[PDB]
């Protein structure tokens, strides 16, 4: 108990719905904020008809005093948060965590995101709009409505040619699968999706490839 930390204050900016059910939060906070692309965060909701418990969300952008977040409907909070949470409201967070800092992996990576997994790519994307490292990024969706972001890693592609983009609508051709995909011999692969997705697609990987690093981050939808 040696550090005496107070929470991040924080203000909503904007909102934008991505698609259907998935919502972009912007927040200003009171004083710069450490993180780096991958970590995720506790975010407490300050607005009339909002539980103000700690969600942990993805950290999707910003550096400084700008913080994003993007959230998906799975429940009822996220489902307010879609339908409800509004420019003003005051917010506060605890601070980083996480151990999947793509900063730190090798100079070749896989990305893998299921759904709302690509949360911390679109982190490490906005804050190197000139991408070092070797980077093929596999996004798996279910069905076009149900991928963000898709501009964003369009023009990044366009900008890193170091940058390759794979797009899988898992309703067109089934969820992904690794098994006949080859891995580069000192790459890193990072993955984010389902737990679901995250076990079956390590047990994939760890088998053909089972000399890769593999750092992941699983949820529930
Ligand atoms: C490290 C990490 C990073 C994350 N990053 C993101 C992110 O970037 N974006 C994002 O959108 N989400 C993210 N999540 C997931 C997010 O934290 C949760 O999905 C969210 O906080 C759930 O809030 P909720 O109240 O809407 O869900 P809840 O209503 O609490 O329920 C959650 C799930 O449980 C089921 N459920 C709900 N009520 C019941 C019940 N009574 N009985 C049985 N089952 C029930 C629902 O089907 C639902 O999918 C992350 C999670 C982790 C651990
Ligand atoms: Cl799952």
């Amino acid at each position: 108990g040696s550090k005496i930390s107070f929470p991040y204050l924080g203000k909503i900016t904007h909102l934008k719905r991505l698609n259907h059910d998935t919502r972009e939060i912007q927040i200003h906070l009171s004083r710069p904020f450490n993180y780096q692309s991958g970590q995720f965060a506790f975010l407490k909701i300050f607005q009339e008809g909002f539980e103000s418990a700690p969600h942990p969300f993805s950290i999707s952008g910003g550096h400084g005093q700008t913080l994003y977040f993007t959230v998906k409907t799975s429940g009822d909070h996220t489902k307010n948060i879609y339908d409800n949470l509004q420019a003003g409201s005051k917010v506060t967070l605890d601070r980083a965590y996480g151990h999947m800092i793509i900063e730190e992996g090798r100079e070749n990576q896989v990305w893998i995101a299921g759904g709302i997994g690509i949360t911390p790519f679109i982190s490490y994307i906005r804050e190197h709009p000139i991408l070092d490292k070797q980077v093929h990024f596999y996004y798996s969706f279910r069905g076009d409505e149900n991928a963000v972001y898709l501009d964003l890693l369009r023009n990044y592609a366009q900008k890193n040619p170091n940058f390759e983009l794979h797009l899988i609508d898992s309703t067109k051709d089934g969820y992904l699968n690794f098994e006949q995909k080859e891995v580069p011999e000192h790459a890193t692969v990072y993955m984010c999706g389902p737990i679901s997705m995250m076990k079956a697609l390590a047990k994939q990987i760890k088998k053909q490839n089972p000399k890769t690093e593999l750092i992941y981050e699983g949820f529930k939808f």
